[PDB]
């Protein structure tokens, strides 16, 4: 990849995209998203984390004879809706929940141009549903669920099972934390994969790991 942007394959059809920021003391650390391929489709799930990240995300699509028709932001924070100005310009459509246009309205930011008005929501038709657990790491994070792979992307609202704490809570509600994640756990024992929104793929222990550091931040 490059120092913005690395691609990696999880199925035929879907890919994490990493996309680094530099954030002291750790140097170029990553976020994640995914692209979703459905046919000559694709959707993006969180943009990249730097207009760079995001201008060489929709090159290797495009490159690959694709249009990107949709994407679909998990919260408020630029690591997942940082970019929605550029998608918006190209035309490509952008949606948010109405808690995150919320958000983004309140800290002067474009909101999305397409709004989800419901706690579940058919992002792409048979491929990826958006669920609304409650509140965690943000007010207005969402999970995004892909039934063909059994992959959950759960972005920052689920952490990587080496984090030892919930990282920035400045705007999380770490009491409701823990039970919007039995809402999400009791919603997908099937998982096979859960992608983190920073730190390594997982299984459904990192749904349970990130409710115990919640558990343990409150006490
Ligand atoms: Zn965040
Ligand atoms: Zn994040």
């Amino acid at each position: 990849g490059t120092k913005e942007l690395k691609l990696k394959k999880l199925s035929d059809n879907v890919y994490q995209h990493i996309s680094y920021k530099r954030v002291e003391p750790w140097g170029l650390i990553g976020a994640s998203g995914l692209v979703v391929i459905n046919g000559t489709e694709a959707h993006m799930i969180d943009t990249p984390w730097t207009t760079q990240g995001t201008k060489q995300l929709i090159e290797w699509i495009e490159a690959k004879g694709l249009t990107i028709k949709s994407a679909v932001v998990t919260h408020f924070h630029e690591d997942a809706s940082g970019d929605i100005p550029l998608l918006n310009d190209l035309k490509i459509k952008t949606y948010a929940t109405s808690l995150t246009n919320k958000l983004l309205k309140l800290n002067q930011k474009e909101v999305s141009s397409d709004e989800i008005s419901s706690n579940t929501f058919e992002f792409i038709d048979g491929v990826a549903s958006v669920f609304y657990p409650g509140a965690g790491h943000t007010e207005d994070n969402i999970v995004v669920w892909l039934p063909n792979e059994k992959i959950l992307f759960g972005g920052c609202f689920v952490k990587s099972l080496k984090n030892k704490n919930l990282g920035y809570t400045g705007d999380a509600n770490i009491s409701e934390w823990p039970n919007s994640m039995q809402k999400v756990i009791n919603r997908y024992p099937d998982a096979k994969l859960v992608v983190p929104g920073h730190g390594e793929v997982g299984d459904v222990s990192l749904l349970k790991h990130t409710q115990a550091l919640a558990l343990s931040a409150a006490a």
